[PDB]
């Protein structure tokens, strides 16, 4: 243990806004590539304040967007980000 997923914690400061790559998406959340092996899911609400049907409206496959790293769940190999807070801070 204490490898890649951990490595993020020891390498990236939480709360910073970082450009990632939206590789995959689904109607409830989108997956951004921040570091190899960890993908950040962004809830449909974190995308926009209005009715978003599918993340594709805002972020499609291959989208490179700076998002705020709000949390890191390295024990579940997950990472949390929100475009709302990215614009907020």
């Amino acid at each position: 243990q204490e490898d890649p997923w951990r490595h993020f914690a020891r390498t990236h400061a939480i709360g910073q806004i970082v450009p990632g790559k939206v590789t995959k998406l689904v109607p409830f959340g989108a997956f951004v590539r921040v570091e190899e092996g960890i993908e950040g899911l962004v809830h449909i609400s974190e995308l926009a304040e209005r009715h978003v049907e599918v993340p594709d409206q805002v972020v499609a496959v291959g989208d490179d967007a700076m998002v705020k790293v709000i949390d890191i769940d390295l024990e579940r190999r997950r990472i949390s980000l929100s475009l709302k807070q990215a614009n907020e801070d």
